[PDB]
């Protein structure tokens, strides 16, 4: 029952650490875990543990990597 | 006087389980059915019920498939 | 005189029913019959009845065809 | 003496009605002259006398034709 | 405290007419001086005068030629 | 807890003049030290000092090297 269904989404992906594709406009992809949202980006770990900070206007989409 | 046609065609969607094709900014397509919307985003669904977070501003067009 | 005219050119080609080509940022163009605009879309029908829901952000232009 | 620069240099464009290319975020370009230009888009003609609409958020970047 | 550092620098360029290289979202370069910016543009001149409105939308990144 | 993490992760990488890769929408690269960041852009200074305004609605992401 959430009114903001896209950030409740992405909070339980965060919360189960499901691993995610995150497609972006550049027709590339990244893998890993979300660890943190916001307004502008969110936090992916890797497999090799490497953070990045994605901005969320680059994403094209979000889907489990598994 | 009919407006926020865009998310009421959405909505339509949504509630008849319609089959779209979702074509995306960077040329690719998605295939699945809309199950939310809102401000930001859309869940799509495969035909298996794996729910993927699209980014509005990452869409071109939804179109039924046909 | 329109204050708007985006939005008036495009009420024109609703009204007269003008078939148009949009060319969408994907570098690829649709081809239709708009019948609705709002702040975030279009709605384009094509040939075949297709009802199609355009991103307005994601159109480059529109021009009768 | 203009706060607001590039809606004043558009609308000299207009007013002098100078060719222009228009290069769109697609890469490819239009050529014609700007006749009116609001928040969302421009219009433009084409040395046929074919009107487009065009999106300004779909716009790199604005040059002389000539 | 310093606030608005896009603004100011792109100043600095402008004030030094500093020679620039445009990098565009297409992938495309623009090369010239800034004579202007405001809120969704800047002026581009080249070498003798031609005056180019970017879309700072459109842009990616401001550098000195070097 | 930071309420900006976005923010407060850009801060830590200027403040620690971390070496970082920043992707752009172009699919290029830039690689060199965040010196400082606002709402539409950061300071990103490479090896030679060559000092590049990248805007923030053009990147990707930012990834510490």
């Amino acid at each position: 029952d959430s009114g903001l269904p896209s950030v409740r989404q992405v909070q339980l992906l965060i919360k189960d650490q499901t691993p995610v594709e995150i497609k972006l406009l550049t027709g590339d992809s990244l893998f890993g875990t979300i660890r943190w949202q916001d307004t502008d980006g969110l936090g992916l770990v890797d497999d090799s543990e490497r953070s990045t900070i994605v901005r969320l206007a680059a994403i094209a989409y979000i889907t489990p990597r598994r």
